[PDB]
Parts: structure tokens; sequence; C-alpha cells
């Protein structure tokens, strides 16, 4: 239900509730008041801001309380608190009272405080949350509990996934007080002519109740009136195009009307575009895409998976410096205001539900994977959030999963179709491949539109040995490009872990040139591969991680570190994608 | 007229405007539309952000604008745009109309949106902020101008202090909805018993215009009711005292009337604690009192001097995790968010003005120190700001001036009383002392009630000399507590330039282990100055300064890195301040 963007209008009044929060990890009853001995903040991950490992590694309940005043809400408006998302579960009370809940940590849901509280003058918010993480959730956990002896259980997840747990309020609360006649959502649908020049726009807007009017006023980058409707149907002469480094966007004032009044007003931005999969290509505007660009993280010191706006902006500001072009979400969604940017920016941007983790570590006789129904719920989410994002080019169904064993075709059959049913535009959906699930092994890559590939020969396999990385590399793409002649081949994920201060005149891993040699040989290979469309690193930058021998406090596979300031190669990415242009057709 | 912190309440809406601002280095006509070529998030420094160094190093106006939806302003309301803070000066434009302006990177402010335009949909916010730091700003720059032959001209800033000059909005920018009349001001009083455990309260609350009423609840941190006035004046019995690193805390609601009905309310939270300064000691409660902390920054990667709630936090987590009680916002006021949150914890604040810098580089004949006036203004928006804090337990009026030189005396001794004037609790005032004002020197010390002072004896004297630095630092701290018998002495900033990583087993400067000898030895020298009362590193975390050669790549004197991961002198200092007790009377 909270599939859209808080905004300030005349008619909808957006409060942030974020800053300091009473705090606890552990129990706590509802009814009662948490004292301020623990504060936290929101929005932030709480591992990092804990001083000692054993707070950090907890697994459990904690909450946030805070005890906050109630605006003037008229008879026909209705207060809600919204939040971006709680990491991984989350139970919202009000005044002791279960008032609404969620499961999914990075995807935002809205709880409505009841109408009865809204002549009082406070209410006390109550949000516990929950970063256990199961075989029924995602990302995949394994859980455990052992007694202490003391007795009290110790619970613990063992990450099914290479990047650390970190949990908390990531990102923005806020108490909305909008109509209770109000806009649900907002669907942007347009036909480009055939010479692309033109667009015949569809707005779809959904209501709970009856609307006597409902009127859209398009507006271009320079604020101007272009187009105006009051039957969701709008022509478009001699549009911009929304371009690869180039954005342009429009907006969409939606106001709804009864008995000759305003009862709502909403601005959806949107930009024109066309994708398409044919030929081992990856069509943009119908032209040849050349993807450059990064596996990320939302990850930063101190704020852990917190939101941080600034981070936002300068990794996109270096990335547009570099002559890159797009990045996935590696490996959730994430925050509404990352994905608003990029459309801003003209970054092209892959969006990924949580399905990371979707492997077995005899035996297993047993049904253990119980992840559909959180799957099923993802992909909903994703798609009802992000829809209308002309940077969102591409979605992916599941990160690494087991795809070449038995019973792997038809848990994602059905997820595919998901996408394909939800999505207005029927974007290409892929599925990210690991080195175990090779040509012949795997069996789910018939389902998908664009075979991405993990793949770090060199370092994984031959480890330190190029010589023998680039004859591995060079074979298996040749499979895959024989196997699936048709669809357009991405590398997703290709890396060596870096330590900024190593050094070497011996090609050593680890070191800085290494680095560099790693990826000149990897773009040797790829350069003679026709179907391969694009390639992007991993990762941006370092990022923090769980406790594993091969993690060096954290993974460091980063072109830069976690400061972002750069390693050696970026030099190097430079020079080569300033010299790869964005609409590259090789084949040729 | 900002000195309020912005709530929301029932009769004020409170919008935040941060996000995504069209932004632009250098000239902008306001009346004409800023492209979305450029974006800046607020609230951040710009510096970082920026990928070229020609760009980081910009000096001159630059623009942030954003077009704003205009919410429900009733008959009896008004809007203020109500700014943190913007570094260094701003004028703001509503519709391309300059609508106000201010000067001072570090306060608060609020402009007022002209009332014409409330039955607007739509406005246009405009801000230029500008960077330049002057002969008549604090703090004090070096400014030129040199012509490119371009021939446009450049402008540079020789900071005259050290740390890296971050401008930007750095503070959260409300979009504020508030009641013409309303409560503009309270100052909250108290005269604590005899015996320390009751209090006398005076709230005196400020308005514009005729009040009929007004009523003051005084809540407990329980929330529960324990006073009630009309008049002003309230008697608590039995109160709970704000404790060094055991904070307590009530909260002041205000509710204003106007023939019989609500006209604004507000709610203001202070502590009880008596403050007092006498025979070479700091007095909290009527105790004597050990300070143990730092000397900080605002500073943290990516957002450079921009507000981070979460860094905030992790700091004071780890402060109090090592037995510290205390910090100094040096060298200018730090966030309104930062204060309340010290509040919350019970740690003691040094509140400083960004007076720094006061000191040229013959000759000097001509008048060339022009900054008496944003000194005076610096003073009244403090103490109007932070006065209810009763984590701020002193005031300092500059950091390292010239206070040796001729005119020293006759520039501070209005400014000192000015603090005086202007602190309804006549907290103490200091001055921060460099080590070429040496006691015979010297001549403002008689001014101020404590010596705080900044000795790098074993760093800048004797450099990684201990033997001969331990003469020095004793010898002359034995000067101060002779020719002042009567004021208590602080230790205001001792360290030495740490990079993690380097080592030696010869007590090497630059090493962690010398950074541990150097601390030993000025220990041990402080336990046996009587009237020295407390010790302030400096710094907790390292931090990003200018280019200048003795500056390897930033300052680096922190106990912690500027990603707050702990450098080899953390355990030592944990083991020294948790057996330093908070209430320590050294004479004894
Ligand atoms: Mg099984
Ligand atoms: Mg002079």
């Amino acid at each position: 239900n909270a599939m859209l963007y808080p905004l300030l209008t005349k008619t909808r009044n957006t409060y942030d509730l974020g800053g300091i929060w009473n705090f606890k990890l552990g129990e706590h009853n509802p009814n009662e008041l948490l004292p301020s001995d623990e504060v936290m903040v929101i929005p932030t991950s709480f591992n990092d801001l804990m001083v000692s490992k054993e707070k950090r590694d907890y697994i459990g309940d904690f909450w946030y309380e805070k005890v906050i005043e109630v605006p003037k809400v008229s008879e026909d408006e209705e207060m809600v608190l919204r939040f971006g998302s709680v990491t991984h579960q989350a139970k919202i009370y009000v005044d002791g009272v279960l008032v609404g809940e969620h499961k999914g940590g990075f995807t935002p849901f809205e709880v409505l405080v009841p109408e009865c509280k809204y002549n009082n003058e406070k209410i006390k918010v109550s949000i516990c949350a929950n970063n256990v993480l199961d075989y029924t959730t995602l990302p995949v956990g394994n859980y455990s509990e052992i007694i202490q002896e003391d007795g009290s259980i110790k619970k613990k997840v063992r990450e099914n996934f290479d990047f650390f747990n970190y949990a908390g309020v990531h990102r923005p609360l806020k108490l909305m007080i909008r109509p209770k006649n109000h806009i649900f959502d907002i669907t942007i649908t347009s036909r480009l002519s055939d010479d692309l020049q033109s667009a015949d726009l569809h707005f779809l807007v959904e209501t709970n109740q009856k609307v006597d009017e409902v009127r859209i006023s398009v507006f271009d980058e320079d604020n101007k009136l272009v187009g105006e409707t009051k039957d969701s149907r709008l022509f478009l002469s001699d549009v911009h195009l929304w371009e690869v480094l180039n954005a342009y966007l429009y907006t969409a004032r939606v106001e709804i009307f009864v008995d000759n009044q305003l009862q709502d007003v909403y601005e959806e931005n949107f930009g024109l575009r066309e994708i398409e999969v044919t030929n081992g290509q990856f069509l943009l505007n119908r032209k040849p895409i050349y993807f450059k660009g990064f596996g990320k993280h939302e990850d930063t010191f101190i704020n852990g998976r917190g939101l941080n706006e600034a981070a936002n902006l300068m990794d996109l500001n270096l990335l547009k410096d570099m002559g890159a072009n797009s990045f996935r979400t590696s490996h959730y969604p994430y925050s509404e205001e990352m994905m608003r940017l990029a459309d801003r920016m003209g970054v092209l941007v892959i969006d990924e539900v949580p399905a990371v983790g979707l492997f077995q570590n005899d035996n297993g006789t047993w049904n253990l994977m119980q992840t559909k129904a959180a799957h099923e719920q993802a992909i909903q989410e994703l798609v009802k959030r992000d829809k209308n994002h002309p940077s969102v080019v591409m979605w992916v169904v599941a990160n690494e999963p087991a795809s070449h064993e038995a019973g792997a075709h038809d848990y994602f059959e059905p997820l595919v179709k998901l996408y394909k049913d939800l999505d207005p535009q029927k974007r290409p959906v892929t599925l990210v491949n690991i080195l175990m699930a090779t040509p012949d092994r795997d069996q789910v890559m018939d389902l998908v539109d664009v075979v991405c590939l993990n793949r770090y020969y060199g370092w994984y396999v031959d480890h330190g040995d190029l010589t023998n990385a680039e004859v591995g590399i060079r074979k298996e793409l040749l499979e895959w490009q024989d196997k699936f002649p048709d669809k357009p081949i991405i590398i997703t994920e290709y890396g060596a872990d870096t330590l900024p201060g190593l050094h070497s005149t011996w090609n050593i891993p680890y070191t800085e040139e290494f680095q560099c040699d790693f990826y000149e040989m990897s773009h040797r290979v790829f350069d003679g591969i026709p179907n391969l469309v694009g390639e992007q690193v991993w990762n941006f930058a370092d990022f923090e991680t769980n406790l594993m021998i091969l993690r060096v406090q954290g993974n460091h596979k980063g072109l830069f570190s976690r400061n972002r300031q750069p390693k050696q190669v970026v030099k190097e990415f430079k020079k080569r994608w300033m010299t790869i242009p964005h609409y590259h057709n090789k084949k040729n």
C-alpha cells in the first residue's frame, strides 16, 4: 500500500520523524515507557554505533520508542506512519497497542494510526525491529539457537551471503496526514512513435473512493505546461527522450476532484525511453547499449546500511566522471532517494530483490528453502515501488541461486512470470549466475531475457594465474554464447580483493598492481565476445562483511575504498570507459 | 530570531526540505530557473562530492534551487524557512526576489516567506551560499584575488586555521508554518536550595503580541506532571539533578492563550545543576569535577562538515565507553542535534564561537582585523541558541588568538562582558591560549574564569624528545598556577600526529607507540599540578585540513581514525579514564 514517494502537497502534510529515539536491545513491554538510558538515531544501522561486539552481534527484538505530538487532523483526513524500510522485520505499536506489521528489510510500508487517537495531544510510537534471517526470509540466513547455561538463549544468524547483516531503521520514517479519499497509485505507460519523436501516454490513476474528475497536467524540465488530460490519455508531440547520462524528466501533476473541489494532488515524475532485447543486444531507444559500471552496496562507515543521500551523490558523480553509465542494486532494493537520483542523472539501474542466499550450505530430503512467499512479496513491492523509474531497465529474480540443482527451474518459472505480469513496461528480467552453474549444468537461464554472470577467473579459479584464467574465462563465455545465441550477456561481477598500500613488482594478488592486471586480462577477453554487451565491476567500493577467513576486515574488491578514496586501478577504468561510448554496437 | 529548536506541535507544522536541489557553482540569475545538470544534497558539505580539485576548491557564490509546494496556511499563521546554518554567508530568494540574508556559517536563522505568496501553488526557493572568509568574518581567512588572463578572477582563501574550509548547507532546512502570535523564546532559570534538593524555577516566556494566559506544565522523565504555573514561577520539591554521565531532563510544555483558546504550544527541555569556579576548582553540583574528553570536529568522510546524527551518537557512545565525560565544540558551534544529545547523555560541553584565526600571519599599522561585529553577533546567537542546555558548562571567546600582543586585552574585555551580560546562568567564560602567549607575555587571561591551554611539548616543541618535553610542560604549568593561584587550568589540546600502521620499537613520532608514550609523559606531569582540573585530548578523530607541509593528508592527532577505528592508544586512555572518577578532587 506504500507505493508512492511521500511528498508535501497542499493536500498532503508530510512530517519527518527522524532523530533521537529511546532504544533497547532485547525484550520490552510497549505498554511501559522505554528509558532514555540507550538512544538510537533514525535513520541508521544500529550495529556500528555499538562499542562492544556482543551488542553489535545481537540478534532478536530491539526497540525504538518516542512520544510524538499529534498535528491537526481534519474530519476528512487520516494519519499514517510511513517507513522507507525496517530491517528485517517490524511490529509497530501505538500507545502499547499492536497496530501494524511488516516482513522484508528493504521495502517501504505504511501503518494507519487509529482514528480514535486523532483528538489526543500525544501518541507513543513503539517500533519492535527484528533482525533474524531464516530459510523463510530474504536474504536467506542460517538460523540457530544455543542455550547459554545462563540459561538465556543466544540467537545467531550465519548469513548465507557475503555482506554484513546491518539492521535498524535504515530509511526515513514519515508521519503523513493525507485525505481519506486520496490517490493510491499512479502508473505511467507510454508508446513511443515509429521515429521515436512522439509518445502516446496513458496515466492510470488508482483511488479508493469515487472521484468526479481526474485532471493530469504534465510539465517539462522548464516547468512549462505541455499537456493536460481528463481522460487518462495524452499525446505528446516532439518529446525529449530520456537518454543515458543525459536525462530528461517530465513530471505528471495528478489532481482529483469531488463535487467541484480539490480532493488530493500528487506529482509523479516519468521519463520517456524504450527498452528491447534481441539478437544478443540490449537496445535503449532502439540503439545498442554497452553497460559500464558497478555492482554496489548501500554501505558506508558509521551508518552501515542507513541512508546517506550524500554518499549516493558522491558515488554517482564519480560513476559519471569515470565514463560509467550503470549499476546494480546488489543485493536488495536501494532507497527511493537513490532511484530518483539515478533518474535525474541518467544512470541505468539493474533493480534487484533480496533473493540472495538460495543455496544449501548428506543431505537435503526435507523442505528447508521456504522462501517462496517472501520472494513473491519482494517482487510485488519492488515493481509497485519502482515501475515508473526510467532508470530501471531490468529486473533480477535472484543472485547466485543454486540454478544447477533439480527443482530450480520450477521455483523460478512462476517468479519470472510474476515480473512480466506486474511490470507495465515488461522490462527484461535476468538471473545472476554462480560459477558452479556452468552452461551444461544450469537449468534456469532459458527462462530469462539476459544472461548475467559473476565470474572470477584469476581470483577464485586460477588464483593469481592470469595466463590460465584467460583461457578459462574465454572458454566459458564462448559456451554461453553458443548455448544462447539469442541472449545478451552481462558480466555483473568480476574483481579482485585489493588492500590500499599493498604493492609489488610481481603481479601479486591483493596488491594494487594486480587489480590493474586482472582487469586488463578480463577486458582483453570481453572485447572478443560479440554477445557480451556490458561489464559491471565488483565492487564500486569496499564494504562490510561478517567474519570469514577469506574476508580481510570486509570485502576489498572495490575500485574505491570504503572512504571513497581511489585505488590505482581507477585511472585505468577512466581511460577505458571514456574511450567506449555508451551507445556502442559491437558487431560492429 | 531563530533561537528555538523547530518542533512539530499542534500549532506548529514543521516540514523538512532536505534532499536533492539543483545546484551550481558560480553566477546565477535567481529570476531564471537553475537546470538539473548539477544537483546537490541538503544537508552536506559540497566539497567532497566534487570529483575535481578545481571544483572542490571553488570560492565565491554557489546556488541551491528547488520549486516547493505551498502547504495550507491559515489567516492567523505565517510561513518561515528555518536554516540550521549555511556556510559561510547566505542570501535567500523567493521567486527571484531577495527575501533574507545571513552571515556566520554555524548558527541558525529564519527567513519569512512573504504573506502575498501564501495562496500560490508553488514557490521557488533559491539559496545563494558563499564561502569566502575574510578579516571581517569568523573564522578568519586570508582572502585574495588573482586575475587569470582568462581573464576571470580566481578567488582564494588561505585559511587562518587548521581545518579544511568545508562549505554548503550543513544542517537541516525546515519549512515552518506557525502562529502569527507565537512563543518567540523561552529562558529557563533555577535557583537550587542549600542542600541541592529543591529548585525555584523561573520560566521567562517571550511573545510578540498580547497573551491572556501563559500556562507552563513541567514533566519528569516518566512524562508525569510534577509542576504547573500561570505566573512564570514554579517551586519543585525533591528534584532529580542533572549529573555527569547520568543525565536527568525535565521538559517544560509552554502553552499560550488568547480569549480562552490555545494560540501556541512549545516543549523546551531543561536540566537542573549548579556550576561554580573557586580555589582552582571547577565545581558541578558543588562537587569538584575532573574533565576528561576530547576536542572534536564536526567532520566525517563524504559529508565533510554536514550533519550526521549517527556520527554524533557513535562518538558519544565511544566517549562514554572510554570513561570520558566531556568535549569542546572546536572550533565553532556544533549542531543543535549534538547539543540535545549531550544533554540526554550527561556529557559536559565547552561551547565555543568561531573565533579562530585571530592572529596576523614588516608589518601591521593599518586596521586589518575587522572581526568585532561578527564576534559580537556570534556570541549573541550562541548564547540565545544554547543557554538552556544543562550540558553547556562554559563558553569560549576565542581559540588561540594573539593574546600576547598590544590591543588584545581591549578587544576581549567587552566580549567577555557580553557573555556575562547575555547568559542567564552566568557560566564561566574561558580563552584558549597558544604556546606563544606564555604566562609573562599574555595579557588576556586576567579577564577569564578558567585557564585553557593548548600545549604540545614533545610534538611542536622538543619534537620526539620526551625527556626535555617533560621539563618544559611542567615548568610552564607551574608558572600558570603561580600567576593565577585562583583559576582552574584545563588542557584543551595535546596530542601527536599518528598514522595507523606506523610502528616502531624506538618511540618514533608518527608511530602508534609514540602516541602512547607522549600521553604517558603528559599525564605524569598533569597528575602533579593541583590546579589542573581537566584534560581534553586533541583530537577525538582524524579530520580534514587544507594543504600545508605539516599536514599528512589532514590532521592525524586523533585517538580514532576518521572512519572511527581505534588506534593503539585507545586501550591506554580507557585504563586511565576508568580509574579517574568524574567527581575527582585532587587536593585531595
Ligand atoms: Mg530439499
Ligand atoms: Mg594592526
